[PDB]
């Protein structure tokens, strides 16, 4: 069609930052077609304390009143379950998520993946609280020269034993595989889902961006802007995630990992900041892969039905009823998003048309 | 200090622009420690005219009067056989290089390496005059359907069937698969070379840039700097890369690709300049891989005699004499080679200490 009524639309994986940054973004979540929100935590310093991700929320909630936040905890050296427990019951996150040390954007502060044994008291924890685990799932790069290397192209594969590991030894803990890039990763998650049928069975799930839909390793190659953790891998990767994401599965959801980095943090000759900021126009970046794949009719599974199911999102926590629709009015992708002050952001697809635009519409 | 006798160096593979950008790196052919240089001809518009490669030869010179300069034409439609004659009988050229349209810099309007038939009376007369045929072996990207996608990472062995019909159909002509960057390109090489004894049979080699003996994705995922083409692939690919060119096999042989860019090509967020900068120490830069392979005592061969072996550089070419003498007396690779005026470059391993430095001792 033209005109999709896609509901209370969710994005599973944000970033906002923080700041004059925080000011030009958080506004798009909903200009992007995006009802919910969930909040990642790697600002400096990272989100590890109730009373930062109580603030951060009150931000954010007057930045964009009619957003839904969810708000996460970084995986930390500083936490402790006893604060789990006590996040949990304020209401104030809906997960934990898990940064490997140094393999992306504020990630210094992060774990050893080859050793989650001093966090299993923490994993105890949230799974009491039937909190989510969120995993940026790609064990750090070794070279080394005695066992096998790790880089950017299998350190996702390498990370899949750890998922599993985790999801054995803690079997009712709803955990994610956020961003997944390869098909190898596919495979895990479609074989850990081998007999859910019909979406409350799922416990281990996988989000997947927009820009994962579209680009290979040869569009960031000599392009920063397309530059993200995880890369973006081979035509024999993307195929299996533009499946998985058509596919309509339950244990496969939109999460957009929309990271803001200012144009002149992308514009430099070493340590090219990681990120695709798809936040300006999320949801019709998603609906052009849906058309091209003649699968428009699973479009509101992917982008709402499931990710609202499986983090039980319940109506009294929804900040506005309206629901997204998308029409289909031509627009051109700007070069620059700014804020008129020093913020210039390169939006994803910079310069390209897309055939759909969405607006917002109340429920009555 | 310990001291090595390297003779004159080769260096068959280098880049030196034009304008003021020539008149910094020429002279650092010498610096660099490399007595004869192979120039290749991807100036914007490429070298395909007899009077063009003259002149840029002169201006060489006139810039470095001790460097030896090799010259060769830009593979084009516009050649002709009768321009390929003059050009070798007048001495003009060595060569002829191949680009595949769109793979690297200044490299469309090049060929369809699906073909080739329509340059075979360009190759027959450089059979002929005994040219060296030199190859960017990669085939242009292709993702979409019939065939097994094509990417910066298969692209090189995408390439090695072309190879192999070029090679047949031209039993005679001296080619060279230019910069191997995988496992695959360098065993087909060896395959090639199966049955030949003494240098002086090799028909088909490859040059080995310095930067591929350090690099893997790993270090240009986000480093511009040290993004090229072919692009630096897997640890499996660079230990087969440094064996091969510790090997002591004739049709292995030293080629920088030296490709200088500004910075400012180099720290853009889209469309990255492809080049890594290695003239002004790339002897030194060798040396390093060679002593880490305690394989000094094949130095020689793979920087100076198989070079001048198989491009048959004759004494009576010989723009001096000199011999470049290794020495061990550690150095500090700069933060940037500048001409002091517009040009800033950054160097290979731009910071890093290497354990040799070159002087130049002359012969008797
Ligand atoms: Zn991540
Ligand atoms: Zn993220
Ligand atoms: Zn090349
Ligand atoms: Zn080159």
């Amino acid at each position: 069609v033209q005109e999709i009524d896609l509901g209370l639309t969710c994005d599973m994986h944000v970033h906002v930052r923080e700041g004059a940054m925080c000011e030009l973004v958080t506004p798009k979540i909903r200009d992007g077609g995006v009802s919910i929100a969930y909040i990642m935590p790697n600002l400096q310093p990272p989100i590890t304390t109730l009373d930062r991700v109580i603030e951060y929320k009150k931000t954010l909630q007057k930045l964009a009143p009619k957003t839904t936040f969810l708000m996460s905890f970084y995986l930390s050296k500083d936490l402790t379950p006893d604060l789990i427990h006590e996040a949990a019951q304020q209401h104030a996150i809906r997960g934990v998520k898990c940064y490997p040390a140094g393999v992306t954007t504020n990630s210094a502060a992060g774990v050893d993946p080859n050793d989650f044994s001093a966090f299993y008291p923490i994993f105890k924890a949230m799974q009491e609280e039937n909190l989510v685990l969120n995993l940026h799932g790609e064990k750090p790069s070794v070279h080394d020269g005695d066992k096998e290397p790790i880089h950017v192209l299998n350190a996702e594969e390498a990370f899949l034993p750890a998922l599993k590991k985790l999801h054995n030894d803690f079997p009712n803990l709803k955990i994610i595989l956020e961003h997944c890039t390869s098909e190898s990763a596919i495979k895990t998650i479609e074989d850990i889902n081998k007999n859910v049928k019909k979406a409350t069975d799922v416990k281990v799930a996988a989000t997947l961006t927009a820009h994962h839909l579209f680009l290979t390793i040869d569009d960031w190659a000599g392009n920063p802007v397309n530059f993200c953790k995880p890369v973006a891998k081979l035509p024999n990767d993307k195929k299996a995630l533009v499946k998985a994401a058509v596919s309509g599965k339950p244990y496969f959801f939109f999460g957009s990992d929309s990271a803001p980095h200012p144009v002149q943090n992308k514009a430099n000759y070493e340590g090219v900041c990681a990120g695709v900021y798809s936040q300006s126009f999320a949801i019709p970046y998603i609906a052009q892969v849906f058309e091209e794949q003649n699968a428009l009719e699973n479009l509101k599974g992917f982008v709402s039905d499931f990710g609202i199911s499986f983090y039980e999102v319940k109506d009294s926590e929804v900040a506005s009823s309206d629901k997204a629709i998308l029409f289909k009015k031509e627009q051109v992708i700007p070069q620059v998003i700014s804020d008129g002050k020093d913020i210039s952001i390169i939006p994803f697809k910079a310069g390209d048309k897309l055939s759909w635009s969405v607006r917002w519409e109340p429920r009555l």
